[PDB]
């Protein structure tokens, strides 16, 4: 196992939602593109890292993510629990939720 399934969800074309089920992280980090996979794990279109979560869960918010049920996403993520240090890895999630950024 390396760390928890991401829930990516679907914003308006205004940004996009994701947030993973914690379970004793310290450390998040997000780094992925959309409709288009990256090679060698390196830093696709987004950046950024949670230094802690939000709600019991690790939730984040874009702005420049443009996308609509059906679109498809292609990264990684990397974490730091217990300091043992997890990542998820195969890059393949398709869109199947809606939100609002309200």
């Amino acid at each position: 196992y390396e760390a928890p399934p991401a829930t990516l969800e679907a914003i308006h074309p205004k940004g996009l939602r994701v947030s993973v089920p914690d379970e004793g992280f310290s450390l998040f980090a997000f780094h992925g593109k959309l409709n288009e996979e990256m090679e060698g794990l390196e830093a696709g279109h987004w950046s950024r890292d949670i230094t802690k979560p939000k709600n019991g869960r690790w939730i984040f918010r874009d702005r420049n993510a443009a996308l609509k049920i059906g679109d498809k996403i292609y990264f990684w993520t990397f974490v730091i629990k217990d300091g043992l240090g997890y990542r998820q890895d195969n890059g393949e999630w398709t869109v199947e939720g809606f939100v609002d950024e309200a």
